[PDB]
């Protein structure tokens, strides 16, 4: 997260750290959302490589023991059938992971609330992006969970030539574009928490930013619109 603020230890209990075995250690790669006690939702592109993955729940500080962490391995990876590595602008940037075991729910570990199917937020809706991604373009990963206020940009605007143009689709969500705040590398797969009817819900999955940089004016952070995959999500969990 670029231009964000350190998040409170118990503000976003649904946030997870997706890591992969690196030699003799683990390294944060993506964010994700705990949707089930044994299911996590992330970005497809996060699990494109064939590495060993593990999920860290109740995580706050990557390089420090918070006394709240729960480490679980990934048992099964279910990417979206229409997903294609070479075409991120195509969509379908979503994957469901089945955890080896069920995590213990508590103050730091909670299930993310999903939006109802077909739900579209109005322009300039109140949202927050969370993650441990790069704090600066081409910078380094954040040690502690960061957060940034990211109002949404409606399809009509986001799809305009001055913005993302045709690169973006109706099955995506735009947020930010102020040239100051945004998602960055390592934040993707993570949640986009939006306040609807007094309650925060996960309306998107961090997908992509511009090749130019993370924080670029008129280049909002792009997310996979979760409300577009409700049916799919339910079908996967019920069958696996
Ligand atoms: C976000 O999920 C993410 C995280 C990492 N570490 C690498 C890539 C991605 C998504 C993406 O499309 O960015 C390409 C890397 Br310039
Ligand atoms: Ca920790």
């Amino acid at each position: 997260v670029v231009g964000g603020t350190e998040a409170q230890r118990n503000s976003w209990p649904s946030q997870i750290s997706l890591q992969y075995r690196s030699g003799s250690s683990w390294a944060h790669t993506c964010g994700g959302t705990l949707i089930r006690q044994n299911w996590v939702m992330t970005a497809a592109h996060c699990v494109d490589r064939e590495l060993t993955f593990r999920v860290v729940v109740g995580e706050h500080n990557l390089n420090q023991n918070n006394g709240t962490e729960q480490y679980v391995g990934v048992q099964k990876i279910v990417v979206h059938p229409y997903w294609n590595t070479d075409d991120v602008a195509a969509g379908y940037d979503i994957a469901l992971l089945r955890l080896a075991q069920s995590v213990t729910l508590n103050s730091y570990v909670q299930l993310g609330v999903l939006p109802r199917a077909g739900t579209i937020l109005a322009n300039n809706s109140p949202c927050y992006i969370t993650g441990w991604g790069l704090t600066r373009t081409n910078g380094q990963l954040a040690q502690t969970l960061q957060q940034a206020y990211l109002p949404t940009v409606d399809y009509a605007i986001c799809s305009s030539s001055s913005y993302w143009g045709s690169t973006v689709k109706n099955s995506m969500v735009c947020a930010g574009g102020d040239g100051v705040r945004s998602g960055c590398q390592g934040d993707s797969g993570g949640p986009l928490h939006c306040l609807v009817n007094g309650q925060y819900a996960v309306h998107g999955v961090t997908s992509f930013v511009s090749r130019l940089g993370c924080n670029v004016t008129r280049k909002p952070t792009v997310f996979t619109r979760v409300s577009a995959y409700i049916s799919w999500i339910n079908n996967v969990i019920a069958s696996n």
